[PDB]
């Protein structure tokens, strides 16, 4: 998982 620039934790 990772955070987005736009703020959002993907996965």
């Amino acid at each position: 998982c990772t955070w987005e620039p736009d703020g959002k934790l993907t996965c």
